[PDB]
């Protein structure tokens, strides 16, 4: 066998291309791509909470009053600075996963119980503070009177509201960011009218009217229709092929099915006698007239438009013996540009036409064409043929190409405006009539007459083919208007087979039934392209954010294709066990070399100016430990009593631990512990609270370092944080015998942030009751005229041979 | 002696290329109709009635 | 036992790297070296070291 061996090697190629299994399944997924389902909550962003804690006056005695202090909610912070920075990244990404897009404060506010003015507050966890700060015996009178007089400020005639809040300043920063940077814009009918493409609301064949009201409260979200800044059209050929195939399959789903066409059998019975196949000794006496059916004409009509919209390069399967296919393919090569076809098959078809029709008419010796030649068979024939008709047709053909116009900021591969109107086909039929009248000086006469009549079978479809061409161009341009992503011309790996029989069908089975897209298939197609484009940019932005955040948090460990695969995967068209590796690294490169979306950057900037303050809370780790072999004196705090605490980290050779657990080089620390040189080991690590003075006298703090030399790994490092006070069971030993609590092994840790009302009371501002519509083509009443009276760009009717 | 640093080398290679054994699987082909079959002289073979 | 958690070419190479990082008798400079040694990619050329 050979056909299996082709199947094997075509499979070898297709196992490089991320196109999902059976292709029609893609149409389920592109339609299932939903917009950015907008978010909103009923709770503020809160990383801290006040908490009423002990205090211990100097001399170590417990005071008769607790005090309010900020402490984190849900301490879960890991050990080792790498894992800490990973925690902050895993906070950032989930913030993004819940980062809202529009807030409303009436939907969360609640009453303050102690208000003598019917006042309100913003959240439940702040009223739960206000009652406690009211009832407390230490709070001052001005605060109580203020709490009783905290009246909000609602104002509907300007649509604004201002509500009180209690917040740590960091939390206020996050929330005022979310309030001041809502991605919602006002709405009204003229925007929607100016959101539809230009050349649909100028096209008279599509009636558009407005039949719904939009108040000033109405809102939407403008999507991110920004163009391809990854540049998938140079050296991302597999991925471009996948995108191409997806848009192709989408394009098949919107072209109308044409109806009221020529009867099939009527054409078959007359072709059989126009060609007279019952007189030839050939091996195709029942094989010319195969593939003429409907289910191929309309299939071709879908294939052509879909490939020109999607720029899906397409090939040509054709048996050279069937010359009717070639006569029907020269029409194709006239109206459909040449660059849309792979060069080899196009050249093959041209060379067939030249060495089977043209030159054997004009009496020319055949050709010897180097396939490896940038010059093209029609380009030769333009110069060698001496006849102005066919030469001018071929001149058009050779220079038939798309044209790169720029419309609405996007790119468009448009046509010549001699194809849009069917006018070149008049030249085609003049050349063909000349070929009909012309002999074939060396050819068998029965086969001459057969070709001479097969040509005339298109000479009689003149007006019909004009009508077809105008119809084709009209539907193509109308669907081009409903595209966002730049339609870029690239040669693709794999290629749609086009049977020229399915052109021969179309070029011989059609007449007088204009079918154009309904306005709602257009809207479906437009919403799909829009939603895909918005998802594309809003996933690129997220990928770039995480990548940049990793490189700015020094998370070198993290492999980057684990992120890129999720980026490709969430775009519901790519298979990723399939996709290559080198393309992924080129995409990594071109993703690092981009700007960053402003919200995804601002949130990051907020986290970096606060992570050093957020990590110093979470009372389960310390930020380092000093070791100094002189009998230092514990220094009194107010939260703890006496402590081996540090706050400066100075006059000591710093040694970082994330560089040490990985690079096992303990020479520079073993030569300090053993010889008792002062150091400071820095890195996020645990600790414990040892409230036995007898351990302090016993010096238990220096016992938890001599396992580093035995077990090299610095992970089981658990220093001591002596807190001793009135409820420690041996505190009398400190307070009686007139001595000094002393130790070594200070711990580097910053005291919590004391609660102040003035620096934490705030007034949060917002709008009111604005609705956020999403599907905004539903507010567009659209209709179309009857197909029998439809006019193209030139104001003359389309399908004129009525 | 096993010197770790000296015995460490960075091996170069390409990344993710394919290889194809049968090379004429992509080339589809066909003949002309045998009546219009021609020789070096650009003059048809088997045209003599 | 690598800093960037990168890769090497073959399983015995990795075995040796994992054998020399764990032995008590081996030095610190080699462990620094083992932490450095990673894989370098360059995709505009389709080349890997």
């Amino acid at each position: 066998k050979e056909e299996h061996q082709k199947e094997v090697q075509y499979e070898i190629l297709q196992k490089t291309i991320p196109t999902f299994e059976p292709k029609e399944s893609i149409l389920k997924k592109l339609e299932d791509i939903k917009p950015e389902q907008v978010k909103k909550q009923t709770k503020l962003f809160r990383i801290f909470e006040p908490r009423q804690l002990p205090v211990y006056r100097a001399n170590g005695e417990k005071e008769l009053r607790n005090r309010w202090y900020w402490k984190l909610k849900r301490d879960t912070l890991p050990d080792g600075d790498y894992d800490v920075r990973e925690y902050f990244l895993n906070l950032y990404d989930q913030v993004l996963t819940e980062m809202p897009d529009y807030l409303l404060l009436k939907d969360m506010a609640v009453e303050n119980k102690n208000s003598r003015d019917a006042g309100k507050v913003v959240d439940s966890e702040t009223a739960a503070i206000c009652d406690a700060i009211f009832q407390d015996e230490e709070t001052e009178g001005v605060v109580r009177r203020f709490i009783a007089e905290m009246r909000q400020r609602v104002q509907a005639d300007r649509n604004v509201v201002n509500y009180p809040s209690i917040l740590h300043p960091i939390d206020h920063a996050f929330n005022e960011y979310f309030l001041q940077h809502q991605l919602v814009e006002p709405l009204n009918n003229d925007i929607i009218f100016n959101y539809i493409p230009e050349r649909i609301r100028n096209d008279v064949n599509y009636i558009l009217n407005m039949d719904r009201n939009l108040p000033s409260t109405a809102r939407y979200i403008r999507p991110n229709l920004l163009q391809d800044r990854l540049n998938l059209h140079d050296n991302f050929e597999s991925l471009w092929d996948t995108i191409t195939t997806s848009n192709y399959i989408l394009a098949r789903s919107v072209v109308p099915d044409l109806k009221e066409l020529v009867s099939t059998e009527a054409q078959i019975q007359k072709m059989s006698q126009d060609l007279q196949l019952e007189a030839l000794t050939i091996q195709s006496e029942t094989q010319f007239l195969t593939g003429i059916n409907s289910q191929a004409a309309n299939d071709c009509f879908k294939t052509l438009i879909a490939a020109m919209l999607s720029q899906r390069t397409m090939s040509l399967d054709f048996v050279t013996t069937n010359y009717m296919s070639l006569i029907s393919g020269m029409w194709l090569l006239t109206v459909v540009p040449n660059d849309m076809f792979i060069r080899e098959s196009l050249v093959a078809c041209q060379l067939a036409i030249i060495n089977t029709i043209i030159y054997p008419a004009f009496g020319m010796q055949r050709m010897h064409y180097r396939n490896g030649d940038p010059q093209t068979p029609f380009q030769i024939a333009e110069q060698q043929i001496q006849n102005f008709q066919v030469a001018n047709w071929l001149h058009f053909v050779n220079n038939n190409q798309f044209r790169q116009v720029v419309i609405d900021g996007v790119l468009n591969q448009v046509l010549n405006d001699n194809i849009r109107n069917g006018h070149v086909v008049n030249q085609l039929m003049e050349a063909l009539m000349q070929l009909s009248r012309q002999q074939f000086p060396t050819m068998p006469v029965d086969y001459k007459r057969s070709i001479q009549r097969g040509i005339l079978l298109l000479s009689n479809r003149l007006g019909q083919l004009v009508d077809l061409t105008r119809l084709l161009a009209y539907n193509y341009e109308t669907l081009m208007a409903c595209i966002t992503m730049n339609m870029q011309h690239v040669q693709t790996l794999t290629t749609e087979k086009l049977q020229l029989t399915s052109v021969t069908s179309l070029c011989m089975l059609i007449g007088n039934a204009t079918v154009i897209p309904s306005p709602q298939t257009l809207f479906h197609y437009y919403n799909v392209n829009v939603n895909f484009h918005s998802n594309y940019n809003e996933r690129i932005n997220d990928a770039v954010a995480i990548i940049t955040a990793a490189n700015r948090l020094n998370l070198y460990q993290k492999k980057m294709k684990s992120i890129v695969e999720d980026f490709l995967k969430r775009l519901q068209i790519f298979d990723i066990s399939r996709v290559p590796d080198d393309q992924m690294y080129r995409l990594r490169d071109r993703l690092r070399l981009l700007p960053v979306e402003i919200r995804r950057l601002d949130i990051f900037n907020l986290i970096l100016m606060n992570m050093e303050q957020i990590e110093r809370a979470s009372d389960k780790i310390a930020q380092g430990v000093i070791i100094a072999y002189r009998d230092m004196q514990l220094e009194r705090d107010e939260m703890y009593g006496y402590v081996n605490i540090a706050r400066n980290l100075d006059g000591f050779q710093q040694i970082n631990l994330e560089e040490l657990m990985r690079t096992g080089d303990y020479a520079q620390i073993t030569n300090m512990l053993l010889n008792n040189q002062p150091v400071a080991l820095v890195g996020a690590l645990p600790f414990i609270t040892d409230s036995s003075v007898i351990s302090l006298v016993a010096k238990l703090d220096a016992t938890v370092f001599a396992q580093i030399v035995k077990l090299r790994k610095v992970d089981t490092l658990k220093p001591i944080l002596y807190k001793i006070n009135s409820d420690s069971n041996d505190f009398y030993l400190v307070a009686n015998y007139d001595w000094v609590p002393t130790s070594t092994t200070k711990v580097y840790k910053q005291i919590p942030q004391q609660f102040d009302f003035r620096a934490s009371m705030h007034m949060l501002t917002s709008n009111l009751t604005f609705t956020v519509y999403s599907d905004l083509l539903a507010f567009v009443s659209a209709d179309t005229v009857e197909p029998i009276n439809a006019v193209a760009f030139d104001n003359m009717r389309i399908m004129n041979e009525l």
